């Protein structure tokens, strides 16, 4: 296994965009390179959270060097345009 | 399978530059800024060819941080200066 | 729309000049002085057209800083020398 599945829902759209990334670990900045549209966005990723009752959160990630959480083996991101 | 970039910067004149690899194709000032360990006010320059003259490439000052750093001969060569 | 000016200076003899863009139409010595990172006593010169001979052009010494820096072929080319 030399890869990870990276899917994100984009600016509201219902069908998420899916791609494979070589590495087993992905950073925000790598994820940012898959995006095609310029502008200001916030990025969230499903992550398990003991501290929440329905198990899941969308963790906001901000720093490029940061390693994105993995939910059930995949990276599930939400990309939201600001404003 | 090329998947990451070399980022070296000279830090306040200390000759020996600090070297690291960054995953991805291109790097922004803000990502570069996350590799730095010391707090404070700094300016940042990066080698990158100019179309002026002798012994000449430039050190381009970058400040935005969603700005994509120039690449000199395939690497990112930065100069980090503390504002005195 | 234009918006900015290119400001490059050679610093203490270092060959590779440092390059930045400055917002606005024209730049003053005092604005130029704010780009500099190192403290101390310096003199500042800028290429500019001249009406004297051999190699055609001069380095005008500027000191006021309310003064507007000359523009050589659309850019500001400065020489910064530490007073030794
Ligand atoms: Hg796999
Ligand atoms: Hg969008
Ligand atoms: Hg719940
Ligand atoms: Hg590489
Ligand atoms: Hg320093
Ligand atoms: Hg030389
Ligand atoms: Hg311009
Ligand atoms: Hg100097
Ligand atoms: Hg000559």
């Amino acid at each position: 296994c030399d890869s990870i599945v990276v899917a994100y829902y984009f600016c509201g759209e219902p069908i998420p965009y899916r791609t494979l990334v070589r590495g087993r670990a992905v950073t925000l900045g790598q994820f940012k390179e898959l995006l095609t549209k310029k502008g200001s966005y916030r990025y969230y990723f499903k992550k398990v959270s003991d501290e929440f009752d329905c198990g899941v959160v969308f963790e906001e990630v901000r720093e490029d060097e940061a390693i994105l959480p993995v939910f059930e083996e995949k990276i599930i991101g939400k990309v939201e345009k600001v404003d």
